[PDB]
């Protein structure tokens, strides 16, 4: 039923070319071994209809067209636009018009164990309808197919549903035996490598596993065995709390709304509510009021917003009268009573209260004003009982005719009807001006042990939410720590703390060995609990993929905390340190009597792709607009100019320190008579065209607008001759050419004289000089393998190139950062915007560009020190290494030094050092002092070791015994001192 | 004393900028290759 889909639906995304570069594209893209449905067709007929959805790669294993178009749409009529695809009796028809089962038509060129195949793309991207065909002959088959762009059409239209059509055989009906697979196209990114014709040949999806983001990280179908950084884990917080005090206090609507006798309207009463969470929800259940109109506020919004202040205006008027509570609204009561603002945002209830309000006799304790002098102010409240003066005779104070009492009563009498029944009103004045009037805002309950989003009294963060044991003062609310990030926090209602910890996000990291090796990965998580996230807990993170072992094996690509996986599956561990040895003796000497003159790979970068940047021509271009703008702006260009001119005469220098250190050029004769020393890899022949070393042809060959890269003072060739200069000095005349002319000295002789700095006579050499000749030319064949066959040997030059290299690029891409504009070109800018806001805009792309290569150059700076120190150590190590000994430990290389020869490289300098390393030591015996007639002999430069038999005085560092002396021993006290010493 | 090492502090230039937050961090994606290279510059940190 289910079936591997395998790797089809790779094609190219449009018309453009691309020649052996790998780009990385974010578009709708078919999935890799996904779990595909498998179709039959055979009395069962299975007649589905694939919902297009985003997009899918339809594929057909079609032979003699059984397969002729397809139908999309959504309604089957006039209202929608219909496509319509056939192939008659000549050609391929493609139509638009709208059949009832014309608008566009198109016509393209006549198409006149599974062995045929037919590939087609259904894609509806902005409105695009790019085309694809590719046919092939040859369950979907493992293999590789691309899709070559024909036709991009922008249809414009919205794609759902599709379906594909078949045809009976006319010659009765015969169906054939054949199975199609329908996959979906999502968001996601693939490695695309392109061949030397610039064909697709490996595709690999970024996120399909981890290896596959290894690739995609690493740009390249092949990776080295070893820890890359992949992303980050994101722990999504799992719910969303809010815990408020908001107690039952809440807000005293009660007191208003449920008054006994309310004040009347001309003067109504006004309360301040405030400092309290408000409880509207009840007032829309509550159900019992006449009017419930709310203007500027809608029920959605109203009981989570915010508000400075908000006044209970209450009142009682009657049932005809309450509509004229409303903003524009006006009358008797909205103009000499209470009036209510035009920008009324709030809420108006009222309600039939003639249970209360109304008295059998007449209740005449609401009033109101009737005939008020003019119309009212916002904020002005009349409670004048002033007598009116309704014509010329002023009222002294006495009514009558033309004076009259600005407050007449109510008529509320229980028999009365509806419009005068007495309606008790509420106004609730919002305004906004301190946040002391809020809403409910649901205090939800907290959780434990997980990080998630907070709302404590208005705080928010992440992190996880556990139980705390510590006891802080009352009336502190929130604490700090040494950092100032808040660590807890106390609910109200409970008063109790909560200790709050970072959440637990961290790095993602695969453990991938070689894709030559093997193709099973393990992830590991920086500092991720294993119970949030076969899984393994590590003292650093949370480890899924991997087994761990409790055997501890040397660590080659380490983890975190010391754990480290090795391949068998790939199992991890806690890194092994080694062997433990060291065997401390009293009476117990051991002298060794073998070595190994090994031969190691020392790389130090020296130069740079140095570089000097025109600021002008760097931001703009031949703009002269942009140019006239720049230069107002400063000697901040100068700066980075002369700044670049700095490296680039610093790197001069430390390249005229390491190579002409010698300004007189000694030559290597033709005849090349060293003893049996033979140096072919590392002297250039003169029998070779460029006068290079084939190490250097192997280093070379291994290795791999608007700025410029100057060249060299020393270009290759130079450098090699330095080098050769150089070699023929430390070897035919020794490290004396530094301090002076090349004195010659026989290179015998001159190793012997280095023996002798090591602490070995010249005898040894003698006796020992085939031998060593032997094993030094079987050393630099094992150096000419090593360096051939070994992509680790070029590490440091090959990954100061490359930091150089995407130094650069990262420069070149930043002039693609866009920063939001239209077009880079002013011309686009000026044509479609206005020129004021253009020049703004043009300012901040410049100057972000300015920063960016400021940016460049400081980090351009950072290794210019960085490897100016390192070329003086290089410098440095010629001189105790080349031109002469070193006395230094782990300077020359690994252990007691012996001799070194340079060798050129690009940008920098590589060495084979010779470096003594002992082994197989012999374990002997030896006493503290001989006493010889009463006498202490010492000798002057050796040790008395005995094997069993005889005492013999020998090397420091190695058994060749000799006759002791009158001129090895020397006279000097007596025994008396050394506690055991024998007479011998 | 000769100081050895520092704390290496791999910082993700999302996190510190928007944290969580994925309206701005899908806004800060847009704006190009700075957090790469400020990452990849944090690692060589902590690698060296
Ligand atoms: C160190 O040990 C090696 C053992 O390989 C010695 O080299 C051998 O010497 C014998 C004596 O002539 C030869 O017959 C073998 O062919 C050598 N073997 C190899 C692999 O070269 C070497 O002489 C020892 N050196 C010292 C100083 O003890
Ligand atoms: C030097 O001689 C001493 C003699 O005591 C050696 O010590 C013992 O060597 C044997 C050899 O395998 C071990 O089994 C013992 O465990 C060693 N003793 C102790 C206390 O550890 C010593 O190993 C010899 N060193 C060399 C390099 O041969
Ligand atoms: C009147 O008091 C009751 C208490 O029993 C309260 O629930 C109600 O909300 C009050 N009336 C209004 C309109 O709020
Ligand atoms: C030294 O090496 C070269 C090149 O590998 C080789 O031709 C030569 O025979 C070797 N031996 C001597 C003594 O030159
Ligand atoms: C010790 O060395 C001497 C010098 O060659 C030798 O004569 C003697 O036999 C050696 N002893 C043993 C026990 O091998």
């Amino acid at each position: 039923a289910y079936t591997n889909s395998f790797t089809r639906g790779v094609y190219y995304p449009d018309k453009v070319f691309r020649s052996s570069v790998l780009h990385s594209t974010q578009d709708l893209f078919l999935p890799f071994f996904s779990n595909v449905t498998w179709f039959h067709v055979i009395k069962r007929f299975d007649n589905p209809v694939l919902p297009f959805n985003d997009g899918v790669y339809f594929a057909s294993i079609e032979k003699s067209n059984i397969i002729r178009g397809w139908i999309f749409g959504t309604t089957l009529d006039s209202k929608t636009q219909s496509l319509l695809i056939v192939n008659n009796a000549t050609n391929v028809v493609i139509k638009v018009c709208e059949f009832q089962f014309c608008t566009f038509e198109y016509v393209s060129q006549p198409f006149l164990n599974f062995k045929n195949l037919r590939e087609f793309v259904f894609k509806n991207i902005d409105g695009y309808f790019k085309i694809y065909s590719k046919h092939t002959p040859i369950d979907l088959p493992q293999g590789f197919s691309a899709l070559e762009p024909l036709v991009d059409l922008p249809i414009g239209i919205n794609i759902t549903r599709f379906q594909t059509l078949l045809a009976l055989h006319r010659s009765g009906w015969t169906a054939g035996a054949a199975a199609y697979y329908v996959g979906y196209l999502q968001p996601r990114t693939f490695l695309l490598k392109y061949n030397e014709n610039g064909t697709i040949t490996d595709a690999v999806d970024c996120a399909l596993d981890p290896l596959s983001e290894t690739k995609c990280t690493l740009k390249s179908f092949t990776v080295e065995k070893g820890i890359y950084q992949t992303s980050n884990f994101r722990v999504q917080p799992t719910e969303s709390i809010v815990r408020f005090p908001n107690i039952t206090n809440l807000c005293p609507f009660d007191e208003v709304f449920n008054a006994t006798r309310f004040a009347s309207v001309y003067a109504w009463n006004r309360k301040r509510i405030s400092n309290c969470v408000a409880d509207y929800s009840v007032l829309y259940n509550l159900a019992p009021f006449f009017t419930f109109k709310c203007y500027g506020v809608s029920p959605t919004k109203l009981n989570d917003l915010c508000f400075t202040n908000v006044y209970a205006d209450s009142f009682v008027i009657r049932g005809d009268e309450v509509r004229q509570i409303a903003p524009g609204q006006t009358g008797n009561i909205a103009d000499y009573n209470y009036k209510l603002p035009d920008d009324f945002t709030g809420c108006v209830i009222a309600w039939n209260s003639n249970k209360l309000d109304s008295k059998v006799s007449g209740n005449y304790n609401y009033l109101y004003r009737l005939f008020r002098k003019s119309n009212l102010k916002p904020f002005e409240r009349d409670i004048s009982t002033e007598i009116y003066q309704a014509g010329n005779k002023p009222c002294n104070g006495v009514a009558g005719f033309n004076c009259y009492f600005p407050l007449r009563s109510y008529s509320f009498r229980p028999t009365y009807g509806v419009g005068h029944q007495p309606y008790r009103v509420v106004v609730l004045s919002f305004e906004l001006l301190p946040a002391t009037v809020c809403g409910p805002k649901k205090s939800t309950n907290l959780v434990k042990n997980k990080c998630v989003n907070f709302n404590f009294n208005g705080l928010k963060g992440t992190g996880v939410l556990t139980e705390s044991n510590k006891k802080f003062l009352p009336f502190q609310q929130f604490g700090r720590d040494i950092a100032d990030t808040t660590d807890a926090v106390r609910d109200p209602q409970t008063l109790e703390i909560l200790d709050i910890t970072p959440c637990s996000f961290g790095g993602v990291s695969v453990i991938t060995p070689g894709t030559n090796t093997s193709n099973q990965v393990a992830v590991l998580y920086q500092g991720v609990n294993c119970t949030e996230v076969n899984v393994f807990q590590t003292r650093a993170g949370c480890l899924i993929g991997a087994e761990y072992v409790n055997n501890s094996y040397e660590c080659d690509i380490p983890i975190g905390a010391g754990i480290c996986a090795s391949y068998q599956s790939i199992i991890a561990y806690t890194m092994s340190l080694g062997a433990e040895n060291v065997a401390y003796s009293n009476n117990s000497i051991a002298i060794p009597t073998n070595f190994t003159i090994s031969v190691t790979t020392e790389i130090l970068p020296v130069s740079m792709t140095k570089t000097s940047v025109d600021c002008t021509m760097y931001i703009c271009g031949d703009s002269t607009e942009c140019s006239n703008l720049l230069l107002q702006y400063g000697s901040f260009c100068t700066q980075l100019k002369r700044a670049l001119t700095g490296i680039a005469v610093e790197q001069d220098k430390n390249t005229q320190e390491v190579f002409a250190q010698v300004k007189q050029i000694y030559k290597t004769p033709p005849i090349k008579y060293f003893g049996g020393f033979n140096f072919s890899q590392i002297l250039p022949d003169p029998s070779k065209p460029s006068k290079r070393s084939f190490i250097e042809d192997l280093l070379f060959n291994k290795v791999t607008k608007g700025l410029t890269v100057l060249p060299p003072l020393l270009t290759d060739e130079m450098i090699a001759q330095y080098t050769s200069a150089l070699l023929a000095g430390t070897i035919t005349s020794g490290w004396t050419f530094g301090a002076g002319a090349a004195l010659q000295i026989p290179f015998a002789m001159q190793m012997a004289y280095r023996f002798n700095g090591i602490g070995v006579t010249q005898n040894v050499l003698y006796e020992n000089q085939k031998l060593i000749a032997n094993q030094f030319n079987s050393a630099i064949g094992k150096i000419q393998d090593s360096l051939s066959s070994t992509a680790s040997a070029l590490g440091k030059l090959q990954d100061v190139v490359n930091h150089n290299a995407q130094a650069l690029n990262t420069l070149v891409k930043q002039l693609s950062s866009k920063f939001g504009a239209i077009s880079s070109v002013l011309n686009d800018i000026f044509s479609r915007l206005d020129p004021p806001e253009a020049e703004v805009q043009i300012d901040r792309l410049i100057t972000g560009r300015l920063q960016s290569l400021q940016t460049y150059v400081t980090q351009q700076l950072i290794r210019a020190a960085e490897i100016r120190a390192s070329a003086n150590l290089a410098a440095t190590k010629m001189s105790e290494c080349v031109l002469g000994q070193s006395k230094r430990v782990d300077f020359c290389g690994k252990g007691y030094h012996l001799m070194s020869f340079p060798q050129s490289a690009p940008h920098g300098v590589v060495f084979l050092h010779v470096t003594y390393v002992p082994a197989q030591e012999k374990n002997f015996t030896t006493a503290p002092a001989i006493c010889h007639d009463g006498k202490a002999h010492f000798p002057r430069e050796g040790v008395f070791v005995s094997n069993g038999t005889h005492w013999f005085v020998t090397q420091r560092n190695f058994y060749e015994p000799q006759i002791i002396t009158t001129d090895n021993t020397f006279v000097s006290g007596n025994c008396d001192v050394v506690i055991g010493i024998v007479n011998n």
